[PDB]
């Protein structure tokens, strides 16, 4: 600490400029900035993919006096003792997970309009078979949405998924692996068709 202000990754720029600066750079780049309105809080900016940027507000605690540094930093609903661990434990997992998910064949970037036409078209080819897919949401960056259709005469169903630093969270269910998540749904779909719930 006591060096986060001049930290190597420290760069004074506006919110718009920060994204622009990272625009020419590659994915997985981050920066450290201080908010005048915060005074006791810091804001970090990072790039996800293409025209997509997100900001995270870092809150420090355990301050005994104005000259006392926050020995405890809260990030992602998690408590970290050292700043260095936060950067490494966040970028390493986020970079690998983001790259693994996007690099997944089960990843299509279709718009809301293209989603209906996509599911409807596919459903048309398979009216007697169910289908499920997921895509990136623009209204809520970082979160994933699951859409699926049982049949052409079936109503379109869409669910929401929460992204965490431990994997993927689906309606209060953590899936450490995307493969398990894919079946997880298939298993649920099978159970749903039988309306047997548990027994």
């Amino acid at each position: 600490t006591h060096r986060v202000i001049n930290h190597p990754y420290y760069f004074p720029f506006n919110g718009r400029q920060a994204e622009d600066y990272l625009r020419s750079k590659e994915r997985g780049e981050f920066v450290i900035r201080q908010s005048s309105r915060g005074d006791d809080h810091l804001v970090i900016t990072w790039k996800l993919d293409k025209d997509l940027f997100q900001h995270i507000d870092i809150q420090e605690l355990e301050k005994e006096n104005p000259l006392a540094l926050g020995k405890v930093l809260i990030v992602d609903n998690q408590k970290y003792n050292d700043l260095d661990q936060i950067i490494v434990e966040y970028l390493q997992n986020k970079v690998r997970l983001l790259n693994e998910m996007t690099s997944s064949e089960k990843f299509k970037s279709g718009t809301k309009k293209d989603v209906v036409k996509f599911i409807e078209d596919y459903s048309r080819v398979n009216p007697n078979k169910s289908v499920y897919y997921f895509s990136l949401n623009h209204d809520n960056p970082g979160w994933f949405y699951l859409m699926f259709k049982i049949n052409a005469n079936s109503k379109l169903y869409t669910w929401n998924v929460k992204l965490t630093n431990t994997g993927y969270f689906l309606v209060n269910y953590n899936y450490p692996s995307v493969i398990q998540l894919c079946n997880g749904f298939k298993t649920l779909l099978k159970s749903l068709e039988h309306h047997h719930h548990h027994h």
